[PDB]
């Protein structure tokens, strides 16, 4: 049981980021995965997310992205 | 945008109890607050995390607890 702090860690790094909001998120015990729908003005923003992301330790997926109006909308799973 | 930081909080201090398992969560962008389905072995310990909560700094409610065999299920729910 650790995965809550997975999105402990997550938290921190994604606070790092002024221009990311999370809209929504998928908490998992089962699969043990969280996902996050996230928000960002662009796409090399959300890569850097899921670079520090990666780069903390965590294991991080990015996908599902598309732009919609001035933001981009994507998905990080995090956990493995 | 800050709710997310909450549950970054709320992780560490749940991290802190090894006799608690967060079973589900309930993460609402709009209504400003995130729910969390926890198990522990008693009522007390429940207790003691939601003192632990509140004491960081963080606005927190404990109820809908019921015992379900070996361990106790409650709602705590993080956000003001
Ligand atoms: C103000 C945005 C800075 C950033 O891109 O992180
Ligand atoms: C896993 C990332 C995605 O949603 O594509
Ligand atoms: C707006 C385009 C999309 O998100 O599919
Ligand atoms: C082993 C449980 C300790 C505690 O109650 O926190
Ligand atoms: C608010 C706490 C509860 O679910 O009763
Ligand atoms: C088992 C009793 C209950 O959770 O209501
Ligand atoms: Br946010
Ligand atoms: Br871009
Ligand atoms: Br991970
Ligand atoms: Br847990
Ligand atoms: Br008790
Ligand atoms: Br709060």
């Amino acid at each position: 049981g650790q995965l809550l702090g997975l999105l402990g860690q997550a938290a921190t790094v994604i606070g790092g980021e002024p221009t990311v909001s999370v809209e929504q998120l998928d908490f998992s015990a089962a699969r043990g995965d969280v996902a996050l729908q996230v928000r960002a003005p662009g796409f090399d923003v959300l890569e850097r997310l899921r670079s520090r992301l990666s780069e903390s330790g965590l294991a991080v997926q990015l996908g599902s992205a598309s732009r919609d109006g001035s933001t981009v909308s994507a998905r990080l799973v995090i956990g493995g």
